[PDB]
């Protein structure tokens, strides 16, 4: 039978391991055991710890760019509020679905500033993605006479960030719990989304 | 000259090493070379690394506590986002002020679950004086008639210190950025607290 290939053995291994222990404890010789490869295969491939973390994180965050890009071109035509109510019920469900993946990514908090900027700068073409459409559709909104297009963006994107942040880092490891509450968590996500739109809007 | 004494010297460096670092990759060696004390004084006075996380956290939040009963005794009777809104600008100035403690108190999410943890079992108490205020002004906020005082408590708590954690780690290592952007930062504040509290009441 086909198995994974050995890059996508130590990738699934490296996301298992970094999810759990963090970046600075994980260590490569645990990866490559958990993976089933020699030891020296991950200098082989990957170099050192900081570039398979890196190439780690930047192969999930590709999973999820398309999660959204198939996402966005199905709903770009909402209303943004609605819009974002469905696209978080979605990243709940995807990370109910993909617990290593959820307690992975929250780890980039952890890294030194080097690993976590480069990260960072390189996420920010597709991250952007959702940010650009956003602005747009904010001009669409009827803001109150008070509110700039600014403030309405920088605390729409707060909430939606801070929500995913909150909900990764409270669910760490219990994706049984998401699962239980998820359906409280959505009937919150549309009371808040509502409390918004009103006191951003006429 | 009176000099700290050496457990407030070792707690000095402490949070400044951790600070810099992190819990993970800092030593006891290079804060006690930090603190000019013997590398055993660490055992002596705080038996391992994790005991002197355990009480440099306590020892700064102790400080921020006081600093919380102090304000809240001044101005317990304002409504309260007004009191919200001001104690942010007391918060941000704080740390402006503290910028070593402040790096420190964001590195909490990075150690093992078994420290966070047992850190936010024992601040608990300290931080439920503030929660149980908020819970006691919401009885007299006007309430929009689909929003519960449950909703209105659970998004206020995350606004307050959702805000906190993104500029502590916005501005980490950079205190004259915070100094030049703080008059921002509190125009942008009151607007937030302003929309909320429009979306939330009647």
């Amino acid at each position: 039978g086909h198995m994974l290939s050995k890059r996508d053995a130590i990738l699934k291994a490296a996301v298992e391991v970094f999810g759990k222990k963090g970046y600075d404890r994980a260590t490569t010789d645990e990866i490559a055991e958990k993976a089933g490869v020699a030891k020296g295969l991950i200098f082989h491939y990957f170099k050192n710890k900081e570039e398979l973390y890196y190439q780690a994180y930047m192969s999930v965050t590709e999973k999820l760019q398309k999660e959204f890009e198939n996402f966005l071109m199905k709903n770009r035509n909402r209303d943004i509020f609605d819009f974002m109510e469905r696209w978080i019920e979605k990243k709940l469900e995807y990370s109910a679905s993909h617990p290593e993946e959820a307690d992975f990514l929250i780890t980039l908090v952890s890294v030194d500033e080097g690993l976590r900027k480069r990260i960072l700068l390189d996420l920010e073409k597709s991250q952007r993605v959702f940010f650009d459409f956003v602005r747009e559709k904010l001009k669409d909104l009827d803001l109150a006479e008070d509110v700039t297009e600014e403030i309405a963006l920088k605390f729409l994107m707060w909430f939606f960030s801070g929500f995913e942040e909150v909900y990764l880092r409270t669910y760490q490891g219990k994706p049984e719990l998401l699962k239980r509450d998820m359906n409280t968590l959505v009937e919150e996500v549309k009371v808040m989304l509502r409390i918004l739109k009103k006191g951003m809007t006429k």
